[PDB]
């Protein structure tokens, strides 16, 4: 340690900026303070990071245990644990996958054991149409009308990647039904309580997203009408295509920034493709000292 400085946004405003962070030299107390900022301010922006892919993984390893993405076409060619979102060819070749995350989601919400912390290190940043949208789903839960809180009490949700699974090069010429069935086998839909208690803060989190949450079911396992999910998406801001809803936060960044966020509390989305500007980002996703929630 000696010079990491965390500047948290005041009051209830989301976010924090972190100056002087060096993952190779930060103390244990520095790391614990950064993690507390992540869980309470939700998004920590590390400033002035000039890191190789290997150094980025090393930074993630200070915060938790990295997990590689289960579909390897997303993986960086040198570092399996880095997920690459890219639409800039390198020597004419596609690296990673283009145009990822164009829907509201929490990362790995369709998997049984999601990690708690996402790290994004932007490489190529659109000049005009840059940033990622976020909604804090604990704050969104707290803002629901009381009767809507009651209606989801006791319920469970089903989450699946089936809508947004991306076709891979080796899928060409396969019948689509075989791919659909392979997705159901490899990544079956996962049931979770509709709300859970955040292990680090005690907040109640509404754990749903328009992109991955495919059904809601009662306290006894019987499917409820998806009109309930639509009303929850509506109330929490996930159906507002203008992105002006009060719950929505647009997180911008500049070169050298590195975003670290709470993947229990937040859902996120890419912006509309209103410009032809490219995006390249590297992502590391880490498990911290607790499961996503205590029922895992
Ligand atoms: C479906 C996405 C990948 C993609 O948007 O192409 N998975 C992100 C994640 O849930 O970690
Ligand atoms: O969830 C996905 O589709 C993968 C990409 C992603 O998580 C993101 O772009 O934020
Ligand atoms: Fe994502």
């Amino acid at each position: 340690e000696g010079r990491m400085q965390i500047d948290e946004q005041p009051g209830n405003a989301i976010g924090a900026a972190v100056e002087g962070f060096d993952h190779a030299t930060a103390s244990d107390a520095d790391i614990d303070a950064l993690k507390s900022t992540i869980y309470t301010k939700k998004i920590a922006v590390l400033k002035g990071q000039d890191l190789s892919p290997q150094q980025f993984l090393a930074l993630g390893k200070r915060l938790g245990r990295p997990e590689a993405y289960y579909e390897p076409m997303y993986q960086h060619p040198e570092v399996t644990e880095i997920f690459v979102s890219s639409n800039v060819p390198e020597n004419g070749k596609q690296i990673g996958v283009p145009k990822t995350g164009k829907f509201w989601h929490a990362d790995y919400q369709f998997m049984p054991d999601p990690f708690g912390i996402t790290l994004i290190y932007p490489q190529v940043i659109p000049e005009k149409n840059r940033g990622t949208y976020f909604i804090d789903m604990g704050r969104a839960y707290d803002r629901l009308p009381e009767d809507l809180k009651k209606e989801i009490s006791g319920t469970y949700c089903r989450h699946s990647v089936r809508k947004y699974f991306k076709i891979r090069p080796h899928d060409v010429y396969r019948p689509i039904s075989e791919i659909i069935e392979e997705v159901e086998r490899k990544t079956p839909a996962v049931v979770q309580p509709t709300t859970f208690t955040h292990p680090m803060t005690g907040e109640t989190v509404l754990y749903i997203s328009e992109g991955f949450t495919v059904g809601i079911e009662d306290q006894d396992g019987k499917p409820l009408d998806e009109e309930l999910l639509k009303r929850l998406f509506d109330a929490t801001g996930q159906l507002d295509e203008s992105f002006e809803h009060d719950n929505i936060h647009l997180q911008s960044f500049e070169q050298g920034d590195l975003l670290v966020w709470d993947n229990r509390s937040l859902i996120h989305r890419a912006r509309h493709t209103t410009t032809p500007e490219p995006t390249v980002s590297y992502r590391v996703t880490v498990h911290d000292e607790r499961k996503l929630h205590d029922g895992i």
